[PDB]
């Protein structure tokens, strides 16, 4: 099953414990996020981009997930655009992605965050290692969306990203520096995953099953990771230009993807 | 299904390190390991494809690590595993082994009988008797199940009743020192080998060919637990998913070991 797979145990105790508790009360969270996804495809805004102190450069986790969702929205008949930092706009350039300009929540039917910084309790922005983030914020549009009642979906794997506000108690208690770094920003639905890109892929995968088409077909993890890495995006852990995500090498990410595609094909047949 | 996942969720929340702890025990008693497997599917009472593959995977890992292994199982399964030249247990006594493992084997319920997950009574010579003796003797024991009616589940009987249909009647009362719960039993066994690989620094799963093992045992007469037919699948799920599971585990091990 998809929610369980994208939360595969990868040696990160914090995220696993959060997932366990989160799913105890919200067993169908991925299903609900999907239902909200499918119902508002008209015009989707995807937000991604996570600055890595002390360089404050964006990492490899997030954009791939955004591209996958972007891809799925277009294939489903909707329209999508991406709000993110410049280094990320450059990395996604080859993929012919509609970039968002002067966006206001009103203009969208659904807004999704894939690994984006969420302001903490003190109104500041922190990394998982408690270092403060200094880069113009992107969560602002989610607050306006919540106030307007516009559908929102968050995807995260740490506790300091947009959407984590819906389960801050789980973050404070299961993650180091939690109380200080846990984002306060909420979304209508939330997807927790071992790696954010997988959360994004899981959404795409669950949607694939409900529409009867494998929306992941054609996706090439290695090609995408290597492109955005050659383009300047760093690995979150090594903080270097290695073609990897969250310090984990490509065969693992590639394996997740390929397994999701199989799980989807098997479910549609 | 929804049951197993809910039972896994609770168990993992309660025992965060159950797989790691199972692996420690495994790695510590490899001198002579007895692996038990074989689950009859009512009404035909023939063994299914879930279990034998996992048992075979452990058997192999035990030998690659220098220990010795033997298999206690039903006749059709012995036949099904004949091509792999696995040592078959004869008149097995508890005392003779340093470790006893079960991969998808029926455990007696509270009323002393055996039931499938659909509450049908299993009628065939039992294999759990040695686990009862093993724990009374103090012999290390590990169980791998994915339903709640398998050997080792007696350890979490409460979790089984609160999430599995027919629970009270079918939940196995048979305990085991360490217990592995997984969506499919075979994957529990591979997880064990993957975890052992990480602890040892060697990919013990390298070379594992899910396709061959399942088509082989299927050709030999082992039916699919869900469809109850001779399809090359396990738990009603086609091979491309199991190949994917295995491939994913092989990469995770590489990630840790390199
Ligand atoms: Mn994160
Ligand atoms: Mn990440
Ligand atoms: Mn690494
Ligand atoms: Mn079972
Ligand atoms: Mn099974």
């Amino acid at each position: 099953m998809i929610a369980h797979l994208i939360n595969t145990d990868i040696g990160n105790r914090g995220v696993l414990k959060v997932y366990l508790d989160y799913r105890r009360k919200n067993f169908n969270f991925l299903h609900n996020s999907t239902k909200m996804f499918l119902d508002n495809l008209e015009r989707v805004l995807i937000v991604t981009g996570f600055p890595i102190p002390p360089m404050m450069v964006a990492e490899t986790d997030g954009p791939p997930g955004a591209l996958a969702i972007y891809r799925a929205v277009e294939m489903l008949g909707g329209k999508a655009e991406i709000l993110t930092y410049s280094e990320v706009e450059k990395a996604l350039e080859p993929f012919g992605v509609s970039l968002a300009r002067t966006p206001e929540p009103e203009d969208y039917s659904l807004i999704i965050s894939v690994e984006t910084p969420g302001r903490a309790a003190d109104g500041r922005y922190y990394s998982m290692s408690a270092l403060e983030i200094k880069r113009d914020p992107l969560d602002g549009i989610f607050l306006k969306a919540r106030a307007l009642g516009i559908p929102t979906i968050g995807v995260g794997d740490g506790g300091n990203e947009i959407g984590m506000g819906k389960i801050r108690e789980l973050v404070v208690g299961h993650v180091p520096h939690g109380e200080k770094i846990a984002s306060v920003v909420e979304t209508d639905e939330l997807i927790v995953s071992a790696v954010s890109n997988w959360g994004a892929y899981g959404l795409v995968a669950q949607a694939s099953i409900e529409v009867g088409r494998n929306l992941l077909e054609g996706w090439d993890e290695r090609r995408v990771i290597e492109a955005i890495s050659s383009a300047g995006l760093i690995d979150g852990v090594s903080k270097t230009l290695a073609p990897s995500v969250d310090g984990i090498r490509l065969m693992v990410h590639e394996g997740i993807v390929e397994l999701l595609k199989a799980v989807v094909d098997e479910a549609i047949l």
